[PDB]
């Protein structure tokens, strides 16, 4: 699937779904997840509680409450196991699989930087990029970045080559 890189707040993404990097317990905290709790509202954690624990590397879908998307796809990158390039690969693939199963088109990711600080950044980018590339072209992916400088850096890299 194609990806477009933009600056923004993923909780303002208007489209079919946002991907939420998660622990496998599916319990939300601060950061992007905190914005989801607040802006999405109580139904998101309530539905996560109804799903219960999943395995690291899997994904699970909830509604999105008052967010401007239909679904939140929670992608379990760590929790009862530490993050690894393998868990990143599996969680990205699993999140995309859920989007395909739901018949979605537009899906947003963050860089997952705040979940992968112990892993080589270039490798994380490669593995996520590879899984997104392999996903069907029925999906259109948006990468949402905190700063314009960084969003543009991702765009420039997408040219070369
Ligand atoms: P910023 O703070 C960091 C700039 C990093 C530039 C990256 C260049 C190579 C990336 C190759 C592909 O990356 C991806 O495919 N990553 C996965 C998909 C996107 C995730 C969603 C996001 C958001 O700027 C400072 C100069
Ligand atoms: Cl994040």
């Amino acid at each position: 699937a194609r990806i477009r890189h933009v600056q923004g707040d993923i909780t303002e993404f208007q489209g079919d779904a946002i991907v939420n990097a998660a622990n496998n317990y599916l319990k939300l905290g601060a950061g992007v997840a905190g914005a989801i709790l607040r802006k999405g509202g109580p139904s998101i954690q309530e539905e996560c509680d109804r799903i219960g624990k999943i395995r690291v590397g899997e994904a699970a879908v909830t509604g999105a409450g008052n967010l401007p998307v239909r679904y939140v796809i929670h992608a379990a990158v760590l929790g009862d196991e530490p993050a690894s390039l393998e868990t990143v690969r599996k969680a990205t693939k699993s999140a995309l699989e859920k989007a395909v199963e739901l018949g979605l088109k537009t899906v947003a990711f963050t860089s997952w930087g705040a979940w992968v600080g112990g892993l080589p950044a270039e490798a994380v980018h490669r593995v996520m990029g590879e899984e997104i590339k392999k996903a069907p072209d029925t999906l259109e992916v948006t990468g949402v970045h905190g700063t314009e400088k960084s969003a543009e850096a991702y765009r420039r890299a997408s040219l070369e080559h």
